[PDB]
């Protein structure tokens, strides 16, 4: 009940190897936080040291092998990611490991390879004849060689790539020719096929992947003691490959992993499709939240707030959705840029935090901020949230989102957590205030902001009533303390 999770890294950290030591020696700190999962950063290596681990170049390789220059990934040795796991399991801490199954970069060589080039915008129409290219698509790990796993990667495993490295074009998408070739399906609609993404694209109507795949998600779950996944780039996988990839897993380690898809579209259609499809066995995160609270905080108080959750996942699909305010690629700089402003942030957190449907998420960047570019660090704003659900956040819900700046809602509580209840009270522009209803057996009762936002005091009446106050551009969150 109440689980919170957190995304344990940001795209800028320091190419230091300390990682795993950081997530380490934070456990304690976490679990008292309120943090009951961690969701580690890519644990394998990739295409170099300092790649975040998208680039993913071996996942047999967890920083235990000399490869691509270095043994450590950008995070640290398999041992301290293990000591990392330790600790957190010790705290009664789940964790969920990063999953990048898309893709295989960084090869170690190239392979002449027969291949026609697509439409970019539609890579179901073919724009050229069929020719001879040169891809990086074969990979033997010099540094591993059959620890672990003797399955070698070779051009007939991937769908295509998007560099020929004889010629050097710019702007292509090379899809290869041969037996059974052709981009995968089901798989997101945009551009046509959006089976292409980066680096040389994994084919997934080769049996032979999807074995290996399947062999590693067990291999991978039992080394680390897994409990969940976060699973990448989602809709530019095979749908039904996906969710018959974590039912195997599931299956051969007699496990309930849990599993949080990434499936990175602005449009809550197309992930019902995906829930869909994958016949509702995962989850994934709310990403059209994620736009409706950046949209709101770029507003300057004009966004209607009675609206922040249209559209979104939370709102029709609450039991599959995991919701989050920010992540590696919608942070600064990034190929997603779209950052929830400061200001609005805690709003946003209370927003996720503090209601009773979607399994929440914290992120890395926000609550430590991201120093390469300027962000603070807001954990002394997170954290009395962070207190409001571990303690606060209970029972039944009675929405107040009638005002097109100030909204609200409330939390009856239950008997099982002791003092339950709250009055989230939020103003993206104007402050003010707003009757709301917390419970009869709550008359009487003195209330304070967790959050400190608001220094009085508000005495719910006989009838269970309060009326809850709110500065300008704020969020307060209202207790029985
Ligand atoms: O430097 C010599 C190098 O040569 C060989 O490497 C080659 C690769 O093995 C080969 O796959 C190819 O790599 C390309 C890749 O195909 C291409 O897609 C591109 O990669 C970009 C993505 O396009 C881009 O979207 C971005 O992806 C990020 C994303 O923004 C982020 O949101 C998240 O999802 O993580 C993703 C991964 O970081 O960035 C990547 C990388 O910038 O460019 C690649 C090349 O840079 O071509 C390589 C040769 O040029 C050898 O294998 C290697 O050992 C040698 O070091
Ligand atoms: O974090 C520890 C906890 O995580 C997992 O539970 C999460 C569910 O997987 C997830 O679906 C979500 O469930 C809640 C719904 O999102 C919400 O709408 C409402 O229906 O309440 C549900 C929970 O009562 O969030 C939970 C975490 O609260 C995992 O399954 C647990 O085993 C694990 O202990
Ligand atoms: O190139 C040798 C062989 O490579 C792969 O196995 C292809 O799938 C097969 O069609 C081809 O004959
Ligand atoms: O388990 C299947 C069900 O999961 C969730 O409750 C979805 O909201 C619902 O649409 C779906 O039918
Ligand atoms: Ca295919
Ligand atoms: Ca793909
Ligand atoms: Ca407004
Ligand atoms: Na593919």
């Amino acid at each position: 009940t109440n689980g919170t999770m957190m995304q344990y890294f940001e795209w800028y950290l320091p190419n230091d190897g300390n990682h795993w030591n950081r997530l380490n020696s934070d456990a304690s700190n976490l679990k008292s936080k309120g943090i009951t999962a961690v969701w580690i950063p890519p644990a394998w290596k990739g295409a170099s040291q300092n790649d975040v681990g998208y680039g993913a170049y071996d996942l047999y390789d967890l920083g235990e092998f000399n490869q691509k220059g270095t043994v450590r990934t950008k995070y640290g040795t398999r041992s301290q990611l293990q000591a990392a796991v330790t600790s957190l399991k010790n705290n009664g801490i789940q964790v969920y490991g990063d999953v990048v199954m898309n893709h295989k970069g960084g090869a170690d060589a190239t392979e002449m390879v027969r291949a026609v080039e697509v439409n970019p915008n539609n890579r179901n129409q073919e724009v050229t004849g069929e020719y001879t290219i040169e891809a990086w698509t074969r990979f033997d790990f010099p540094g591993r060689g059959n620890t672990h796993s003797s399955f070698k990667w070779r051009w007939y495993h991937f769908d295509g790539v998007d560099w020929d490295q004889s010629r050097r074009l710019n702007n292509r998408i090379y899809k290869f020719r041969g037996h059974g070739k052709a981009w995968d399906w089901e798989v997101d609609t945009e551009n046509g096929n959006y089976d292409y993404l980066m680096y040389a694209d994994i084919d997934m109507d080769h049996p032979e992947v999807v074995n290996e795949l399947r062999n590693w998600g067990v291999w991978y779950t039992n080394t680390l003691g897994l409990d969940g996944f976060r699973i990448d780039a989602v809709k530019h996988i095979k749908y039904s490959f996906t969710r018959d990839w974590i039912n195997h897993v599931r299956s051969a380690t007699g496990k309930n992993m849990f599993a949080v898809a990434e499936f990175w579209k602005n449009d809550l259609g197309a992930i019902e499709n995906y829930l869909q499809k994958t016949n509702w066995n995962h989850s994934v995160f709310d990403v059209p939240l994620h736009y409706n609270l950046y949209n709101a905080s770029k507003s300057g108080g004009n966004y209607d707030m009675r609206n922040i959750f249209n559209g979104t996942v939370v709102q029709r699909h609450p039991s599959h959705a995991v919701t989050f305010v920010d992540n590696h690629d919608s942070q600064p700089e990034e190929a997603l840029e779209s950052f929830v402003e400061e200001w609005f942030k805690p709003l946003a957190y209370a927003l996720t935090l503090t209601r009773e449907q979607g399994y929440p998420s914290v992120f890395y960047g926000d609550y430590y901020g991201i120093p390469t570019h300027g962000v603070p660090a807001m954990r002394s704003k997170i954290d009395p949230i962070l207190e409001a659900r571990q303690k606060y956040a209970y029972g039944k819900q009675n929405d107040y989102l009638d005002h097109h700046n100030i909204i609200g809602w409330t939390r009856e509580g239950n008997t099982a957590h002791p003092n339950s209840g709250l009055a989230t009270i939020m103003s993206d522009g104007a402050g003010g205030s707003k009757w709301m209803f917390v419970g009869r057996n709550k008359a009487g009762q003195v209330w304070s902001d967790i959050t400190g936002n608001r220094t009085g005091t508000v005495t719910i009446n006989a009838d269970g009533w309060g009326n809850f106050s709110v500065n300008g551009g704020s969020v307060s969150i209202w207790v029985n303390k």
